[PDB]
């Protein structure tokens, strides 16, 4: 199960980011969706679907993916 403030990286590609947001989203496609913020700016959107907001963030960070893209982890910033 994922949950809000979850570390993950998601597919495709490692994409590092914390989760947002999960639920369902009408204006996209049927079924369970995970809106991540990720670290670099390597999401498809900005946190909204045809403009209507579900999660802060900013442009160029924010996605919405299926569960399955989602891995939940100890995954923190690199820093040392």
């Amino acid at each position: 199960t994922i949950h809000v403030g979850d570390r993950c990286l998601c597919r495709p590609g490692d994409r590092l980011g914390s989760v947002r947001f999960v639920g369902r989203v009408a204006s996209l496609k049927p079924g369970y969706w995970v809106g991540v913020e990720f670290d670099e700016p390597v999401g498809k959107g900005d946190g909204t679907v045809k403009g209507t907001r579900v999660f802060q963030c900013q442009p160029n960070y924010g996605g919405f993916l299926r569960p399955d893209q989602v891995e939940v982890g100890d995954f923190p910033p690199e820093v040392f």
